[PDB]
């Protein structure tokens, strides 16, 4: 589990977030371009809170061992004890958001479900590992193959405390407005019940196939003082997003309850595994 720099050859960008980046690197220990693909963590930028931030990162994600998240392959060093990449498998068909948008008339109502069901199996393991996750979306979703997909960015997550079951930010956060959860954009709380909530945009996201003209960015802010203020007015009236073009009535439901005003109404992750399953 350590890679030596010198044998991770770097090929191309896969995506950023949240101060950092993942890169397709080979590691190619023989010099000959047969060695393993696989993605590569890092901080764009040397920082001392992001350095931090980076390495609680790497031992959340090498303490998760699930179907449902991407498979942490080891690290990367350089001052000791300092690490400077997090390595994790590579699975080339990429960001959900991407793989929707590109397969929306190959992929059916039941596939989005299955989908649904795995994410949601993902979250369940995570808050059972005492995980918040805070930035929940299509867009840190990978795809491994055409009936399996995996939450695979943790550049947000935090473990709580045995003692307290969220956690407040000093600061608002930077991620688009348009995922948080209502007592995240009034008082910076986060929790797993605001996971679930995340969650129900993550639905939202599927049965859009994340087209981008109905994406909840374009939506809300049509249907929309600063632009948070106006967000969180729209949603203490009870305004949500609308149900997808034909998105079935039983999933729209399920949106609906994954975004009760009071994080105490959502339905848990146990809970709603089961319902996916049978729809
Ligand atoms: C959707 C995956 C998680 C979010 N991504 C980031 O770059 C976040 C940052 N910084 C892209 C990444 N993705 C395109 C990947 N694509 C392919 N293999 C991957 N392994 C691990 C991630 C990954």
């Amino acid at each position: 589990t350590i890679f030596e720099e010198r044998h991770l050859k770097y090929i191309s960008q896969l995506g950023k977030g949240n101060f950092g980046s993942v890169e397709l690197c080979r590691y190619d220990p023989l010099g000959d371009n047969t060695g393993a693909l696989v993605a590569v963590k890092q901080l764009q930028h040397s920082g001392p809170d992001q350095q931090r931030d980076f390495q609680r990162e790497i031992q959340i994600l090498k303490a998760l061992h699930s179907d449902f998240i991407v498979k942490y392959r080891g690290v990367s060093y350089g001052p000791g004890r300092q690490s400077l990449r997090l390595v994790m498998e590579y699975l080339p068909s990429g960001c959900l958001r991407d793989f929707l948008q590109r397969h929306r008339a190959r992929l059916d109502a039941s596939r989005l479900l299955l989908y649904s069901s795995q994410i949601c199996k993902g979250m369940e393991y995570l808050g059972s590992r005492r995980c918040v996750h805070r930035d929940l979306a299509a867009r840190n979703i990978l795809v491994e193959s055409e009936a399996h997909v995996k939450i695979a960015d943790f550049g947000l997550a935090k473990l709580l405390p045995l003692d307290k079951d969220y956690y407040v930010v000093r600061e608002p956060g930077q991620s688009p407005i348009f995922w948080y959860a209502p007592e995240s954009l009034s008082d910076n709380i986060f929790s797993r019940q605001s996971d679930v909530w995340s969650f129900g945009v993550v639905l939202y996201e599927l049965f859009t196939y994340c087209d981008k003209s109905c994406s909840p960015s374009a939506e809300f802010l049509r249907m929309m003082v600063p632009a948070l203020s106006r967000l969180l007015e729209l949603l203490e009236e009870g305004q949500r997003l609308p149900a997808p073009p034909a998105c079935p009535a039983e999933v729209h439901e399920l949106m609906k309850l994954c975004w009760a005003p009071s994080p105490q109404d959502r339905p848990s992750f146990s809970a709603l595994g089961p319902q996916l399953d049978m729809l």
